[PDB]
């Protein structure tokens, strides 16, 4: 591999973007710290190679090799979700309708691997600018699913459920569900929904005018503070804003 020109930087560790010698493929290098980060591979690489089994669902970035600096798959052109909506502004419905049932289907393999991303967000959704297709990144805080809750969160305030709040506890659907929901409210509405935690806790939602009736209705289902009351993946895709 040869190593290029940076990308981006930050907690997630410093992803390089590069090519491959011998075929000359368009990569991605994420190059992680040992004691900075978290056989004795690290968990991610675990979890990419479950996703990546078979073939990835497939909104979701394939890891190509590991060495830490982990070779992974790079559309070009890309641009993440975040640094979208941040050129473009708000989505649309259509599109965002688009990308969201995309994100759903990614997540939904993962879960189905076994694995949950546990940090859905506008950044950690990549936009293949000639496919249009959104594809899953980054599971650096990801983690196995199973019936046990979870008692860590790498992520933002802001972006925490309620419950993570409130208990210190989030069971990965649930929690998982949440996040689709803050997801699905920034594309559409251009920016997330909470900032303090009584908001979060309440899910005070006060949507713009253009939110389409139908759309708010799917937003509140899965921003409902209570985890039981929220849907679940299959539900999502049947939500009447989720047809056509």
């Amino acid at each position: 591999y040869r190593l290029g020109p940076l990308l981006g930087k930050g907690g997630f560790g410093t992803v390089f973007a590069g090519h491959r010698l011998t075929d000359r493929l368009q990569v991605a290098i994420k190059v992680i710290p040992r004691n900075r980060v978290l056989v004795t591979c690290p968990l991610e690489v675990a979890l990419l190679w479950k996703v990546g089994a078979g073939g990835g669902h497939p909104g979701v970035i394939r890891l190509l090799d590991w060495f830490f600096m982990l070779v992974l798959e790079r559309p070009l052109p890309a641009q993440d979700l975040f640094d979208y909506i941040t050129e473009k502004g708000p989505l649309g419905e259509g599109p965002s309708r688009c990308f969201f049932g995309q994100v759903v289907a990614a997540i939904q393999h993962c879960h189905s691997r076994g694995v949950v991303h546990r940090d859905i967000k506008d950044e950690n959704i990549l936009i293949d600018l000639r496919r249009g297709c959104a594809k899953l990144i980054d599971f650096g805080s990801g983690a196995l699913l199973h019936d046990e809750p979870y008692t860590d969160f790498d992520g933002t305030r802001v972006y925490s459920p309620p419950e993570w709040i409130s208990r210190h506890q989030y069971h990965a659907l649930p929690a998982t569900v949440w996040s689709l929901g803050i997801l699905l409210y920034d594309m559409v509405c251009g920016d997330i929904p909470f900032e303090r935690d009584q908001e979060i806790l309440e899910a005070e939602l006060h949507f713009p005018a253009h939110v389409s009736p139908d759309c708010c209705a799917l937003i509140r289902r899965c921003l409902a503070p209570k985890p039981s009351s929220r849907p679940s993946l299959e539900e999502i895709l049947l939500d009447p804003w989720m047809q056509t």
